[PDB]
């Protein structure tokens, strides 16, 4: 048990021993992605506003911020130390640093903290050893618990209702810019869903055949195959969901080049298991779209980490050795891609429970004709 | 006359002679406002990917960025140098430097520069005498030019229709969450509609007490004053309107709240002109909604600059002695909040333009029963 939303305590203190391990004696952690895994929440608009977390060796954390974001941490269970606007910040740091670390030894910096922050406490920092936060704690972020899996199925069923209630509306006459708005709507009348993981994206006809497509004025149209990327987030945790249909009976080519990327998606998702290397599931996916000649085509990795962000590990690519382990959770995500034709992606997004792989998105994933 | 968008070289040129009266060499600039305000564009999720700027005190700019990026930089007026992942960043960002700046020279550094990027650069920037850019580059932003002002217009003529179309439906029953997600959805199908300059607040009955208030699942119900308070993008400039309404015949002390909140925010507008301070204006409103018994209730500064962010220069508050200029875009919203009752603030944003202020937004400003 605990009494935060998620354990945040025990997040703390494997935190701590982890860090303590590999020679550190405590960590500056910025708003983003980090502190909402330490502490459940977010602050926002703290632009060159001094708000930062002080985790030490042994003990809990301690806030510094704006008189301003009072209400944000009155059930902190730590130390609180706020400033009012007619009071410097740097100056109650100090104190705080001096009196906790003790001087020259190394400390972890928050990898998103702001520049402008950093020299304005230049006269502390110029103290101590610095080295990124990342390296470390995104060895226990990509190891999610009960809980953060639990977030990660509850983003991905609003995205899989969100799919059935998309495709019984028409679409024909209407352009990507439309409808990638009436997603993110759609998304946002779902019960539970916070915020969009990322803005939508639809890409309509040859649009498709660029994975980085942003969504443009093009009207979709009878003989268009229409690729749907979206997702969602739960408690601040991310899905990420594409499925791809056609206006209109498909013509041929196409109904080959999706079969093609159905039978990839679902084998590499078949391959994952605790204790296979990462690249290996890669390598079902990329070699089954080679096999029928595609694979100059199928031009990015099968797929990345989910999160707080939503591209974290582990990497589902060529080159990585990693092995998979229980927790991590990541996108399937293969395609195949067609200059000024049209483009095939398929993402379910995965998690590693008890040895095999879980599919968390399950919104139909074969062909439907519009 | 000028070949982008808006005329970025003039903005260069005037921040090169600008940082190089107050003693500095050169620039460097990591994606965010600053890098949109030089340029026209900004790079997305380069989270410790190395994408920077460099300005030398004279000639233009280059950029240092990911392969990745290249379509995004095609047709750069300037030196782009891209970097793969099979090479290491901060060597070619070393030659850069030592090829351009003398060393113990000053520099600025752009205040949203990630930490993490400063890290691994630390062997280049130990050399230089580092300072923030925002001291050096929001005296320019402050003043805008003709492109920018049409922009915000714009941008503010986008929120106004918006306005006339969502008071013509039903708001009863439902809920800020909603109704905050119909705004978002009804801005964004407006042409020329970029983006949202941030998520739309709905603040109903007691909630709308608190300025600061986030939407909640709250329904809306006869017997509330509900205020909507929202902002799109157009070209990258920002718009922010505050209009505030009642569902059924006004409760009295509501009808002359409103009208006394009315009257502060026009005659606030009116007091706007060129050699006024600041505060003078602040005073207008300030001075009005206390001499009929509610100062006390008036909980926040009259306004704010916009820009390519929704707060910056100027600041419309009780302390600033700046006096306003041609050029300066800023919000007008003052606001009387009761606890436990309701609140009730008007928005605009307005522009000095040849000596006298001028309303950007031009929506209905008397209160509209519902």
């Amino acid at each position: 048990h605990h009494h935060g939303s998620m354990d945040y305590k025990r997040r703390i203190h494997k935190f701590q021993a982890h860090f303590g391990k590999k020679g550190f004696e405590g960590a500056l952690v910025a708003p983003g992605s980090n502190f909402y895994y330490l502490t459940g929440f977010n602050p926002l608009g703290t632009l060159e506003r001094l708000f930062v977390l002080i985790l030490p060796s042994e003990g809990l954390l301690t806030a510094i911020a704006p008189r301003l974001y009072e209400k944000e941490l009155e059930e902190f269970n730590g130390e609180v130390v706020l400033w009012s606007d007619s009071e410097n910040p740097y100056k109650i740091f100090a104190t705080k640093i001096k009196e906790t670390f003790k001087e020259g030894e190394k400390l972890l910096i928050d990898d998103t903290m702001p520049v402008g922050v950093f020299l304005k406490a230049k006269d502390i920092f110029d103290k101590y050893s610095l080295h990124p936060i990342s390296p470390v704690i995104s060895e226990l972020r990509e190891i999610k618990d009960k809980d953060e899996i639990k977030a990660h199925k509850k983003a991905a069923e609003i995205v899989d209702k969100v799919f059935y209630r998309f495709i019984e509306g028409k679409l024909e006459g209407k352009s990507e810019r439309e409808l990638a708005n009436r997603i993110e709507y759609m998304i946002k009348n779902e019960f539970g869903a916070d915020d969009v993981s990322f803005e939508p994206i639809v890409a309509s006809g040859p649009n498709g055949a660029n994975p980085h497509h942003r969504p443009s004025h093009r009207k979709i149209r009878k003989g268009d195959v229409v690729i749907f990327d979206y997702g969602a987030k739960y408690l601040g945790y991310c899905s990420d969901v594409t499925r791809t249909v056609v206006v209109g009976p498909p013509s041929e080519e196409v109904k080959k080049v999706y079969e093609i990327v159905k039978e990839a998606q679902e084998t590499a998702v078949q391959k994952v298991a605790e204790g296979i290397p990462a690249e290996v599931v890669d390598a079902t996916a990329r070699g089954i779209i080679s096999k029928y000649g595609y694979g100059e085509y199928f031009i990015h990795r099968t797929g990345h980490g989910l999160g707080i962000d939503v591209h974290e590990e582990p990497y589902i690519s060529p080159g990585n050795k990693k092995i998979l382990k229980d927790g991590m959770v990541f996108t399937i995500e293969p395609g195949i891609y067609l200059q000024g034709k049209f483009g095939v992606r398929i993402e379910d997004d995965v998690a590693l429970v008890d040895k095999k792989g879980i599919r968390l998105t399950n919104a139909d994933r074969e062909l439907i004709t519009l």
